[PDB]
């Protein structure tokens, strides 16, 4: 099972962008766009704090939500990705292109800003960018950090966690995080076991819906939310047989 130092050393943080956030990709995507429209936008989600776990080099996870959170803190346990997310919040030349996504996402939200107004918002909205490890019982580090009003995670958890139990555990670090009350927005692969950036493979716990689920309520959460696309990402990307969408509650 990839180790986290495999994530350092080959996880080309552009390429993933390239091969995943330009087809199955693109169906994908909008999907996930769509449950972050309705969960951030829809649904009650709102607060002062949202943390991201996981980020990688990517923002369309957090366009909807910058709308619902004053203050938006990404996290990753690779630095190279932070680095390349960074590239994007200063607005260098080189700076992966999502406008594309940008625009799909306030077109769900009715049109009432254009790209440019609502990526200033998602800008001004990210206040923290910090290393992260799912593994560690502190998993932001030694210095505390305030609760969150919500915790999300897209696409992480499974290629952080290399058994069942680690997965458990890993839902229960990243509740420290979280104040009572607090959601845990989770989307993920459904029964994935690899997926491959270009050449470079890298592990999945291939978790089913009832595992997901009883996983989340072990560890201390309520279940609002959970929702399934049976869509594989292309044969050349994952061996997934869908993703899910949950929105789970810490309780009081
Ligand atoms: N142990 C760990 N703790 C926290 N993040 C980890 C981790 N192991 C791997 N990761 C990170 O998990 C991410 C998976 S790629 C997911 C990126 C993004 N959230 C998206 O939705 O596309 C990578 O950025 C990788 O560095
Ligand atoms: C980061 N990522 C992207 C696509 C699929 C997977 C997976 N866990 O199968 C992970």
């Amino acid at each position: 099972f990839t180790s986290k130092d495999t994530y350092l050393r080959h996880f080309n943080p552009r390429d993933y962008l390239e091969k995943y956030y330009k087809s199955a990709e693109s169906q994908i995507l909008k999907h996930l766009l769509e449950n972050l429209f309705k969960i951030f936008c829809l649904d009650g989600v709102k607060g002062d704090l949202l943390i991201d776990i996981g980020s990688g080099p990517t923002i369309y996870q957090l366009l909807s939500a910058c709308e619902s959170f004053k203050e938006i803190i990404v996290t990753d346990y690779s630095d190279q990705n932070l680095q390349e997310l960074e590239k994007w919040l200063k607005k260098e030349p080189e700076a992966f292109d999502w406008s594309p996504v940008v625009t799909y996402v306030c077109d769900l939200e009715g049109n009432r800003v254009k790209g440019p107004e609502k990526e200033e918002k998602l800008r001004q909205a990210v206040k923290q960018v910090l290393k992260c490890d799912v593994t560690q019982s502190q998993p932001l580090g030694a210095v505390p950090l305030p609760l969150a009003d919500c915790l999300l995670s897209t696409l992480c958890l499974d290629a952080a966690c290399p058994d069942l139990p680690t997965y458990r555990r890993a839902l229960r670090n990243l509740g420290s995080l979280l104040k009572p009350g607090g959601f845990l927005v989770i989307m993920d692969a459904l029964k994935s076991s690899y997926y491959m950036i270009g050449e470079q493979k890298f592990s999945s716990l291939p978790l089913g819906r009832e595992a997901v689920e009883a996983a989340v309520k072990e560890a201390g959460y309520t279940i609002e939310w959970f929702e399934v696309i049976s869509q594989s990402y292309s044969s050349t990307m994952a061996n997934n047989e869908g993703l899910f969408s949950l929105v789970g509650r810490k309780l009081s």
